[PDB]
């Protein structure tokens, strides 16, 4: 699988069926029709002790891998039971501006998407967890196009050395909490993994305050390559899935 028009996403159905499952994400979330529901707590993000490893290029996007070791960069709160402890987080950007995001907010695109991906420590682990619905919390943060976001900087500098696919740079000690917007209000619904397998496990959790990136740090994301060493040059630009049924399924609001 990849994104290309032959082996993108509408053809991941093929080798995961899944893809055409009754909870299958992204979506996009019409405000007009959300339910806000008084009993989703806030947000319980505890990111003091968290340990990053390396940043990786895997070809489909470049992702930044935590040491998921105590309960020391965990998601509680929200519509969650239990402590979700952080494994990576996933980025998703486009060809230009005005594409990127998987998530659409009332057909609305934007620049990019974030996702720190976190595992529920009931099922011991990474593994275990993704085969089951309650397995994964994710928190999906959207970027504009705005003045530059500080905490950003240190991603799109190191992206010199993590260009085609399969390269990796240490990167130690960058702190996830220079990503996050100032308010943690959200929209949760059930979903998938948005990339192959696909796997039905995910509470997602959708903020809504974006997060604003001058775009000469978003222009960074664009010059990574899908391609490997030595392949010929495919630029690595709209790694996005496309929205999919709802199926019914309501996204409730915090907010």
């Amino acid at each position: 699988w990849g994104y290309g028009k032959h082996n993108g996403p509408e053809h991941w159905h093929k080798d995961f069926p899944i893809a055409k499952g009754e909870r299958q994400s992204p979506v996009d979330i019409d405000t007009h029709t959300a339910k806000y529901d008084p009993s989703l707590k806030p947000l319980s993000v505890s990111y003091d002790q968290a340990t990053s490893l390396r940043i990786l290029n895997n070809g489909h996007a470049f992702n930044v891998e935590f040491d998921d070791s105590q309960d020391k960069a965990v998601l509680k709160g929200g519509p969650l039971d239990g402590t979700y402890r952080l494994i990576q987080f996933c980025f998703h950007w486009g060809s230009l501006d005005g594409q990127g995001s998987e998530h659409t907010v009332d057909k609305k695109k934007y620049a990019a998407e974030l996702h720190l991906v976190h595992w529920n420590t009931k099922y011991g682990d990474f593994g275990k967890a993704v085969q089951q619905p309650d397995g994964l919390a994710v928190l999906g943060i959207f970027l504009k196009v705005g003045s530059a976001k500080p905490g950003l900087q240190k991603v799109v500098d190191v992206l010199d050395s993590i260009k085609t696919k399969g390269k990796s740079a240490d990167f130690t000690n960058f702190d996830p909490r220079g990503l996050l917007p100032e308010s943690l209000d959200y929209w949760t619904y059930p979903g998938s993994l948005t990339t192959p397998p696909l796997l039905e496990c995910v509470t997602w959790i959708v903020l809504k305050e974006p997060i604003s990136v001058s775009s000469e740090q978003v222009l960074k994301f664009r010059k990574l390559n899908f391609n490997g060493e030595g392949e010929p040059e495919e630029l690595m630009v709209d790694n996005w899935r496309p929205a999919q049924p709802l199926k019914n399924r309501q996204i409730k609001a915090s907010f």
